[PDB]
């Protein structure tokens, strides 16, 4: 329960980090990270940094999500970054758990319980080749930003009320039918496992 490996199956070198719980670690090809959640953990998220250069104290930058200069993060990268929500114990005894491109995608990432169950609770992926097939527009170094990034507004980011798919998310969408494209992709995106019941795995390029 509220176990989390974070596998690097990519040819290149992933930093991965997690909030609010996690930080950071340098993953090459091959290698696993491991770390606790511990229960009632909320607005929680696991991503991968590419391209990242770090002096021995742990000071620098990284391409995709960068967090503030820092390996071991404490807040948020920056986009785009493929995400991997998640929130343990929330009401009804549920975790509610996600893989999301709101923030744009940089690394294809599978997300999924280790002990499955009825319903939702089954492994979802973000695979497609976005990187390679970003609208210009959205087009930058190591990834693809979302329209709310790129952009801004209601019309994509949904903050002065509600809002719907638009062609750009739809692009995404069509992509990754599991992944949240937009703020307000709700019905389509979630995902749960009953409390207690399952630990969580994260890899980066599934496919390699």
């Amino acid at each position: 329960s509220g176990v989390f490996e974070v596998h690097n199956n990519c040819p290149y070198t992933v930093w991965a980090a997690a909030t609010p719980v996690g930080g950071g670690r340098r993953l090459e090809r091959g290698q696993s990270w491991w770390f606790w959640a511990p229960p009632g953990t909320k607005m929680a998220r696991i991503w991968g940094r590419t391209n990242c250069n770090f002096d021995g104290a742990g000071r620098g930058w990284c391409q995709t999500g960068d967090c503030g200069g820092v390996l071991e993060c404490k807040g948020w990268g920056k986009p785009p970054n493929t995400l991997a929500e998640y929130a343990l114990n929330q009401f009804s005894n549920l975790d509610f758990w996600d893989i999301s491109v709101i923030d744009g995608f940089n690394i294809p990432m599978s997300f999924g319980p280790t002990k499955p169950g009825p319903g939702k609770c089954h492994g979802i992926q973000c695979t497609a080749n976005i990187n390679g097939e970003c609208p210009g527009s959205l087009r930058v170094p190591g990834g693809c930003n979302n329209p709310c990034t790129t952009f801004g507004g209601q019309q994509y980011c949904c903050t002065q009320g509600p809002c719907g798919p638009t062609e750009l998310s739809r692009w995404f969408k069509q992509r990754c039918p599991d992944a949240y494209s937009y703020p307000q992709d709700d019905p389509t995106s979630t995902f749960t496992c009953t409390s207690w019941t399952t630990d969580y795995k994260v890899m980066f390029c599934p496919y390699g």
